[PDB]
């Protein structure tokens, strides 16, 4: 009841404000401070009149204590606060070593002992081992300064507390703009970036060598549905690289710089209120830094959103944080800051609402209608639009001037009822051969057919992971057509169904007919027949091939399939080689080192 440490603990207080007051001024300001403590840190504050407690347990109060105290005699406390005074003056060395406090005394210089109470108190607190945080305040009612004396003191202690308690004050946007807006409302189109990636006008000029910094614009020669079913769209594209001088081999990847859907970009401009044809630059406030801009400038908002900015993936923590100020509806602003937080609770609301719902920026704007930022701050915060990679599905020996892509279109419904569209694949799908140009480049990999033709090859490529092997098979067929003896060429393919999603049914059957493909092993899942079982089934034969210097290749979207396939090979070497599992793994390791076990797995 009168035990101050007891009462503080019982009631789960984060912070204690005490006051001693004859005529209500200290009480008033102790209350004003408490109110500000809560408004800014959302603490659970007790604010109590010293007169109502015994203080023998002052040292056991486990929160920070503010003390407001008035002077009334010979530097005495108010007569009602006798018990509080008798404790502070009797306090022996070390008695209050756990007490962390701040203090604001109330006095009047027109009396003999200006602020004697708070001055005495502080001598005794520190003498007994307590640590004061911040300055000792001393209101002067004699000068008429008390309110401003408090104002100054309060601002001070709140800065001290911001570090002591961690955290930031509600009502604060420590928001740092990295770049600055300049509107180029007059400038000629030749100086303005139009969606090209490196040097200005490079999509026009097109001079070798083409690469990541300078992609070749390849015409789309073919674009056909590969699959029988309607659930999914899987497609085969052909990219004309005639006159590029780009060299590739089977096993290489082709990278592609897509465009965002223009309808999406429009919808975005319409909800931001922004006119997107405004050409502009975002110049770095760090004048001496390397990145002068977040993306090629001068450029229009339409262009940045279309070609240089990622607007489809879930925005990150820091972009929610920075957008939160632009939410006029307070409860919408609370959401965003919470989702931007380091809180277990906030992180978790973020994962499900932002990440798991796959909410892109437009979706966040639409569902938080009071969030209305300026386009230029948004463009600064959004991540860069990345290139997208595909396993070339052609051999350069039959298609030297053509690069083939095999891809499933990403198109799916979210928890929140939206339909999301994968950028590159829907873009590629909309490319009609009747010119339609795809910015691209080739990155070399170490995924290669054996250069010694007689060497057997074992390809494991379920689903879209057949991609690289289509080119491997074209190539091997080609080697046979040229008079070379070619070793066995085994494909272990997989899909759901033969009349739904059998990729390259004609071509693989025909390559098999012509003897180019020695074996087409398909594992249609739809009872759960995956490729692992086909490998185990054919284990006896696979071990001969392996022992005969065969090369193994694993391709596909799923890391687990690769892992299951590797495990299956571990068991085959274990059984048929007659060795310990540990030796089996080390054998397959040796293969990898020799370059006879290669992977192309995309996660
Ligand atoms: C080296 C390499 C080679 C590759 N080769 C090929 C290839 O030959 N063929 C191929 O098909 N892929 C391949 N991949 C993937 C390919 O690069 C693209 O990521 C893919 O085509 C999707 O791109 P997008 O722009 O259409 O989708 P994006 O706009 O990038 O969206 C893809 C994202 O959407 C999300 N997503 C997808 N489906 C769902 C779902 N149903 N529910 C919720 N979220 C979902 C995922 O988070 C995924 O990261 C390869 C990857 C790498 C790294
Ligand atoms: C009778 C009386 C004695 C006072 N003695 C002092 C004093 O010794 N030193 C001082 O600085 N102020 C003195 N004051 C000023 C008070 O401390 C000042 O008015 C203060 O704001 C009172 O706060 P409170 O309303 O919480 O009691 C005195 C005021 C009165 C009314």
């Amino acid at each position: 009841n009168r035990d101050i440490a007891q009462v503080v603990t019982e009631n789960n207080k984060n912070y204690l404000v005490l006051y001693a007051s004859q005529t209500g001024t200290a009480e008033d300001y102790a209350k004003k401070f408490s109110k500000e403590l809560v408004a800014k840190f959302n603490l659970n504050v007790m604010c109590a009149d010293v007169e109502n407690y015994d203080f023998e347990s002052l040292n056991d109060v486990p929160v920070i204590v503010s003390i407001f105290i008035s002077t009334y005699g010979e530097g005495d406390f108010p007569d009602g606060a006798v018990n509080f005074e008798d404790f502070i003056c009797n306090a022996e060395a070390g008695a209050l070593s756990n007490l962390r406090y701040n203090m604001f005394g109330l006095g009047n210089s027109t009396y003999e002992f200006f602020n004697g109470a708070a001055k005495k108190a502080e001598k005794h607190l520190s003498a007994a081992g307590a640590i004061r945080l911040g300055k000792l305040g001393e209101a002067d009612d004699g000068a008429g300064t008390t309110d401003e004396d408090y104002m100054a003191w309060k601002d001070s202690i709140l800065e001290v507390l911001k570090d002591e308690l961690g955290v930031e004050a509600t009502g604060e946007e420590s928001s740092i703009r990295q770049y600055e807006l300049v509107v180029h409302t007059d400038i000629d189109a030749a100086k303005v970036y139009m969606g090209e990636m490196g040097r200005l006008k490079s999509y026009e000029n097109q001079k070798p060598p083409f690469d990541a910094k300078n992609p070749f614009l390849a015409a789309v020669t073919t674009n056909r549905k590969l699959n029988q079913g309607t659930e999914r769209h899987l497609m085969h594209l052909e990219l004309d690289i005639s006159d590029s001088k780009i060299r590739y081999e089977s096993g290489d990847h082709v990278a592609v710089y897509p465009a965002n859907d223009s309808a999406l970009v429009n919808q975005l401009g319409k909800i931001l209120g922004a006119d997107l044809d405004v050409v502009m630059s975002l110049n770095n406030l760090d004048e001496e830094s390397n990145k002068k801009h977040p993306f090629p400038c001068p450029t229009s908002y339409r262009t940045a959103l279309t070609y240089y900015l990622d607007i489809t993936n879930p925005p990150r923590t820091n972009v929610l944080y920075e957008l939160a100020q632009y939410a006029s509806e307070p409860s919408e602003q609370e959401l965003l800051r919470k989702m931007a937080s380091s809180s277990g609770e906030g992180k978790e609301l973020y994962l499900s609402w932002v990440v798991e719902a796959r909410r892109h920026i437009l979706a966040i704007l639409q569902d938080c209608p009071s969030l209305r930022p300026p386009i230029d701050h948004l463009c600064e915060l959004l991540p860069r639009l990345q290139a997208r990679y595909y396993s070339i599905a052609s051999s350069s020996k039959v298609h030297p001037n053509s690069v083939h892509i095999c891809a499933v279109v990403v198109e799916y419904e979210t928890k929140a009822g939206r339909i999301n569209k994968g950028v590159a694949t829907n873009w590629l799908r909309a490319k009609e051969p009747a010119r339609a140009l795809v910015p691209m480049f080739v990155r070399k990999s170490q995924f290669r057919l054996p250069f010694k033709a007689t060497t057997p090859v074992i390809m494991v490529g379920p689903g879209t992971g057949v991609a690289p092997f289509i080119g491997f098979i074209q190539e091997r067929a080609w080697l046979r057509q040229q008079g070379k003896e070619v070793g066995e060429t085994l494909l272990y393919y997989g899909c759901r169904r033969s009349d739904e999603d059998y990729l390259y049914r004609e071509e693989l059957a025909q390559f098999h007919r012509d003897g180019a493909l020695t074996q087409l092993n398909v594992a249609f899942s739809r009872h759960k027949v995956y490729v692992q079982h086909l490998l185990k089934q054919d284990r006896e034969h696979l071990w001969k091939l392996i022992e005969g210097g065969a090369h193994i290749y694993v391709c596909g979207d799923a890391r687990n399939m690769a892992r299951d396939v590797q495990n299956t090979f571990y068991d085959i070497v274990a059984e048929l080689g007659a060795m310990e599992h540990a030796q089996a793994v080390d054998y397959i390791k040796k293969l990898m080192t020799k370059g006879r076990y290669s992977l192309d797995v995309w996660s």
